[PDB]
């Protein structure tokens, strides 16, 4: 009862973030072990419960061994503070984390879901890295033992053969008897393609040089037969206890290099965020009425532009294609049915640290931003979910970062409201 799904609001009507950025302590637990990095959270809010997952890795945040994947089912509640607060209900770990490629969460009605892709295992039980051996799906519910669903070849179909599969850490959604997630990985290709290659004014050579770079940017180490692609995953047949997963791939002509994504419910339609993994660092966000590649329309707005965690050297203005890697994540949350209004967090490099802001983008392109997290040395990611709380739109933002320069990376939660105004 304390929160509800967002109700989009009904002279210039503008929206802006609230003045303050309140802490949401202990949304999930954390050890002080300086040799552990907490990274790649997934955060989903349903009707009242939330779902949260985090990878705990040894030493290295990017390639370090996954020591644990920790899951929290909780509730967003009022504890008499200035903003909404979190109450964990279940703290649980994914079995056999060394076999996991990645997992993400989806919050439902008094229950939550964890979808994980796994790699193959040797006879020793050790993982064979870079591979794919189907999925595990877990259903978490208070006062109910976790239900596990092993989903191997007989129970999934992908429109292309994937040698590796990673669930998009942004998370998934439940709609009725189905779950929807996003995944990315290595898919096999045998046909020619013309990769998406939208950019600004870029000085060319022969004229097709940038298109060649765009094609090569979606290939795996220069191989035309292994591409890094995105796919929608639909999880069918939940009530039967034998779920079936159907996957549908975005062609390179409709996507940049595959990356971590997120599914959204947007009124009676749906949304998709795709983090930049490559040379195109603008916002990549699609709206679809039925969750299909054919019906996914991309927002024209550019913000946020990913400016950290990239080997690219192109400009924010022209974004010229090149072979480079981007590893950040900064999603948005729609504040209107067409997502022409939305909130997000921006992050800019400041030598080893970052400067950060929370923002609302209005349908006319106006950006209302406020500097945030100035007491943090660096913030490197953001995922945002908003909802109704005490008769207003409130949001919770989950951010990886380092409080002080020498600290190990941790995951932090804050809240803020959305203000509605007329000028
Ligand atoms: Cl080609
Ligand atoms: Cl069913
Ligand atoms: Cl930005």
């Amino acid at each position: 009862t304390t929160i509800k799904p967002i109700e989009y609001p009904k002279d210039h009507f503008t929206m802006e973030p609230g003045a303050n950025f309140y802490t949401v302590p202990n949304l999930g637990p954390a050890s002080s072990n300086s040799d552990e990095c907490y990274t790649n959270p997934s955060f989903s809010i349903g009707s009242s419960i939330y779902m949260f997952s985090q990878e705990i890795r040894k030493t290295d945040c990017t390639a370090g061994e996954i020591l644990s994947i920790q899951i929290v089912l909780g509730r967003i509640v009022d504890k008499g503070q200035q903003g909404p607060q979190a109450s964990p209900l279940l703290v649980w770990a994914v079995p056999n984390p060394k076999i996991i490629n990645s997992c993400a969460v989806a919050a439902g009605d008094e229950m939550g879901w964890v979808l994980c892709s796994v790699t193959l295992t040797a006879a020793s039980g050790e993982p064979i890295p870079h591979m794919f051996d189907g999925f595990w799906l877990y259903k978490l519910e208070p006062d109910t033992e976790v239900v596990s669903y092993r989903i191997t070849g007989y129970a999934y179909l992908l429109d292309k053969q994937y040698d590796s599969v990673f669930i998009g850490k942004g998370g998934g959604i439940q709609k009725g008897n189905d779950l929807y997630f996003q995944m990315y990985g290595l898919s096999r290709n045998r046909q020619s393609f013309k990769a998406l290659c939208e950019h600004g004014s870029c000085l060319g050579t022969g004229g097709g040089g940038y298109q060649v770079l765009c094609d090569r940017a979606v290939m795996s180490f220069g191989s035309e037969e292994s591409l890094i692609t995105n796919a929608y995953l639909k999880v069918n047949d939940l009530a039967s206890g034998k779920p079936v997963i159907i996957g549908q791939t975005f062609p390179p002509s409709d996507s940049y290099k595959g990356s971590n994504g997120r599914m959204y419910t947007i009124g009676d339609k749906y949304g998709l965020y795709l983090a930049p993994s490559s040379w195109n660092r603008y916002l990549r966000f699609g709206i679809t009425p039925d969750i299909s590649v054919r019906s996914t329309t991309w927002l024209k707005s550019q913000d946020p532009i990913m400016k950290i965690l990239s080997t690219c050297t192109n400009t924010d203005r022209d974004m010229c294609p090149e072979i480079c890697n981007t590893r950040g994540y900064q999603d948005i949350f729609p504040l209107s049915e067409d997502s022409e209004y939305y909130t997000y967090i921006g992050i800019t490099p400041n030598n080893g640290g970052t400067k950060n802001f929370v923002a609302v983008r209005d349908s006319d392109g106006h950006i209302a931003s406020i500097d945030i997290l100035q007491n943090y040395y660096s913030i490197t990611s953001a995922t945002i979910s908003c909802f109704m709380y005490k008769d207003e739109i409130w949001c919770i933002a989950i951010t990886e970062g380092k409080k002080q320069k020498d600290n190990p990376q941790r995951i932090y939660a804050h809240s803020y409201k959305i203000r509605q105004m007329c000028y």
